[PDB]
């Protein structure tokens, strides 16, 4: 089965929160580095991960 866990590199989440504050929110512009991961599937991250609690 596997649950659908968050199979995110370390990698991917420092290159997402170095370019959320460097280029902006622009999750359009930033999958252009991240392509594979949709907007959806980055702010899901985004939100889940980072802003787990603000």
């Amino acid at each position: 089965m596997e649950v659908k866990k968050t199979s995110w590199t370390e990698e991917e989440d420092r290159i997402l929160y170095q370019a959320h504050k460097r280029l902006g929110n622009r999750w359009a512009e930033i999958a252009k580095l991240l392509p594979g991961r949709t907007d959806n599937a980055i702010k899901n991250h985004w939100n889940s991960t980072m802003r787990r609690k603000v």
